[PDB]
């Protein structure tokens, strides 16, 4: 089977083969499209052939395919899942696993990056103290002193269910949120319900706009327990915007490391639980959703007002010209301080190369559209006018649920 | 089975049950999403128009009543008969309101119960054609107070009577192809304004020329019919700040009305039903104006401005763009010419998917043409989690008249 994807502003038509590996589902029916949906204990009998599947794309991307290490390799990982129960991935393996879950993870615009990346293997982590000291290591290296390095740390993989190393934070680095008694919310809002949990395990909140999170780490299925990244090592940037000398007084900043922490990575049916990756900010997800969300930080008011636009009727576009502004001085501030980030210019122009070459070598690239466009001035990007299709390739990272929900408290 | 829809920015869940009825194909399947691909007999006929009179009476709170009954066997015999059957004007109304009401791709849609339905059935001839085209027009625009209208002229019956529009708007700009190698006018149109030519068109080859248009009656060739002048409302496009932005000589068209689609109701097929309402200003804004393939004027604008176009990362794009569309909602409004921001048009588009949740039981929508081309993440349908499906009645795309037809 034979799908075409076109781009409606240059005409370029693309043949996607590649989705014919897909395995896992869509969500999608030949009925409804999910495309807009955000998010629509394994036995040996389904472990082989997943096992199975993976080593031979490895081996293929070796070109070592058919050869006697491939085959006693495979030999040699059915034995262990008969007698085990599981198997152990070797160091190559994983790293080509982590490097290639980065590469099919349909949600990214930055794939362009996914043969760079730095993989910390943790597996021989058996204490959240030891977790604590990988995670450490991570953001040192990763944030570089400002240039960043994509990276990722492996925790041992899942065996019962039961003993499951997690990363409570959704990301590695987050500001705190706190509900006040009147309603109103300091700091981040999307982080209420996590910071709540933090100060009921005993975290002291300094209880500011901009307090970073503690750690709260879960080794082998215990209990988590909180641990104060060291500040030095965290790297924040002021905002402020190059024309109006008002903005600093906003009294902004932000940090420097986007660290998602909450995904599961899935490798030859393997499931690392704990994976903390990172990778270097487009400067949208600051400025537009971090700080213009209604939800998050919200100041596209107070920004506005010092504008002075007119804020009466929508139809001014006072939000949207305020928005420009924010962005601006977001990226302008991570530049001044010297400190990795991207425009979502750049970005996507680089996506849509990236993907090309990815037809063109690989045979395809899945990219959900709707999380690829940017979330400001989306069709004067040139992702806007790429048909994509979306499907599920492994390896892959995967959501799962929140360990508050689902942890067996020990006590 | 029962789906439900989150919205990210408030936390409300609705529920959807309305896909329930949907009968149309998707184009995606368990194994891949094509959400954002553009384009994804007595027999056949006689369970569409059942389906379709048992929501027709069902809306009108008679079901299973005997006029029901009656209206069902009448049906029924007609089709046997005659292979096709004539819809009442209750049923046509009902009908091509409801095709507006499922058009997922329509962030208009809080309107669907206000509009004009002209029944152009009894038309014969281009001329014909012609003069309903220009009264709908004229209707639609009213002096700038725009109204939402539809014209509905004759079904297909062999399929080799069709009567198309040959335009795919109603109201649009030539394309020229210069010795320059440049592109004059609007570049998407080059192909039709050949067309248009070949036929016989005088083109002024200017850069804003009204096209003429392109009208098949019957299966037969098209005629060419300029609309008069006068009924074309067009802005010249200023800005409220910038005394400059006059002399890029921009303006548009008043009257967003397309051409080109095929409206399906109870299984019969109208293949000639232009439809209108009013512009949301992005769509001239930033399509129109900014697209690369399109006027794209990003660039001149961003020099008279003097941004620094030398990096992306002082976002001179985002900063030009914003002011082109604050240009183009302020010409409108100053012109008393009906238009919606994207702010207001999105808010309202949510209130209606609540109403529709609530009185329906779901709302179907392309998450990716609902939400506008710029500030996507500022207006609240970004948040908003959509089910896409098809029901029917529908507007449906349909393959290009010249393609198509047999001369
Ligand atoms: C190096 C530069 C990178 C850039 C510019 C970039 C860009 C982005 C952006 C803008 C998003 C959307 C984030 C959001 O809207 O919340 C995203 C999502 C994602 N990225 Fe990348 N990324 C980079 C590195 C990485 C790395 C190193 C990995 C993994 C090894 C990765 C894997 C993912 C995944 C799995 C998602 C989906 C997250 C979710 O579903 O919440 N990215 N990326
Ligand atoms: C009256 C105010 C209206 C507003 C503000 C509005 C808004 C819009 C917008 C912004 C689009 C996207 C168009 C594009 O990006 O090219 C659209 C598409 C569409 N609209 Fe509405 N519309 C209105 C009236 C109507 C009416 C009266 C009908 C039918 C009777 C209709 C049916 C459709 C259909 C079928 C599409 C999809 C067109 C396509 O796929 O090319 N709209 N609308
Ligand atoms: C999933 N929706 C909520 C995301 C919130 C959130 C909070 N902090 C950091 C991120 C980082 C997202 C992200 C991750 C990576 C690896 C690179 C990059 N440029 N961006 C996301
Ligand atoms: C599909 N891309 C081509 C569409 C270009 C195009 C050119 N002129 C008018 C429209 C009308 C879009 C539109 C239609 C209606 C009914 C209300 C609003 N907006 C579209
Ligand atoms: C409901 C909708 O899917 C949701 O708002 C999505 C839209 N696209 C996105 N795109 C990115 N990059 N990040 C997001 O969080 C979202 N959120
Ligand atoms: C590839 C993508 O589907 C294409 O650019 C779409 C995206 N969203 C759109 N949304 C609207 N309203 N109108 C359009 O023409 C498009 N084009
Ligand atoms: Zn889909």
């Amino acid at each position: 089977r034979f799908l075409k994807v076109k781009n409606w502003e240059t005409d370029v038509v693309l043949t996607d083969t590649l989705h014919l590996k897909s395995t896992l589902e869509t969500g999608c029916t030949e009925h409804i499209c999910m495309g807009s949906i955000m998010l629509p204990v394994r036995t040996k009998d389904q472990l082989f052939p997943l096992a199975k599947e993976f080593l031979d794309q490895y081996y293929s991307s070796i070109k070592r395919f058919g050869s006697k290490a491939h085959m006693d390799r495979l030999e040699e990982v059915n034995k262990e899942i008969e007698s085990t129960s599981t198997y152990q991935l070797k160091d190559t393996e994983l790293i080509y696993g982590a490097k290639h879950a980065w590469r099919n993870a349909s949600r990214c615009v930055g794939r362009i990056q996914w043969s760079k990346l730095q993989v910390f293997d943790a597996r021989d982590c058996t204490t959240a103290h030891g977790m604590f000291n990988y995670i450490c290591n991570h953001v040192k290296y990763a944030t570089n002193k400002g240039n960043l390095r994509s990276a990722i740390t492996i925790f041992p993989q899942r065996t019962d269910g039961k003993h499951d190393f997690r990363v409570w934070n959704s990301q590695l680095i987050r500001y705190a949120g706190y509900k006040q008694p009147d309603g109103s919310t300091l700091g981040d809002p999307a982080n209420v319900q996590f910071t709540e949990i933090c100060i009921q395990q005993g975290w002291k909140a300094p209880r500011g706009r901009f307090d970073v999170l503690p750690l709260l780490l879960q080794a082998n299925g215990n209990d988590p327990e909180l641990f104060q990244i060291p500040p030095e090592l965290v790297l924040e940037v002021p905002i402020r915007h190059p024309k109006f000398d008002w903005f600093k007084d906003l009294g902004l900043k932000w940090y420097g490391l986007p660290a998602v922490s909450n995904m599961l990575l899935e490798i030859g049916g393997l499931e690392f639980s704990a994976c903390p990756f990172s990778g270097w900010y487009m400067g949208t997800e600051i400025g537009v959703r971090d700080y213009c969300d209604n939800s998050r930080y919200n100041i596209l008011e107070e920004v506005a007002k010092k504008m002075d636009l007119d804020m009466r009727k929508t139809s001014s576009l006072w939000k949207d010209q305020a928005l420009v502004e924010i962005n601006i001085a977001v990226l302008y501030s991570f530049q001044s301080d010297k400190v990795t980030i991207v425009d979502h210019h750049s970005a996507t122009e680089s996506f849509i190369k990236h993907m090309e070459n990815e037809y063109r070598c690989r045979g395809g690239c899945p990219a959900d559209w709707v999380w690829i466009v940017p979330p400001m001035s989306g069709s004067i990007t040139p992702v806007f006018h790429q048909e994509m299709l979306n499907y599920r390739l492994t390896p892959s990272f995967e959501y799962q649920p929140d360990p508050w929900n689902t942890h067996v408290w020990k006590g």
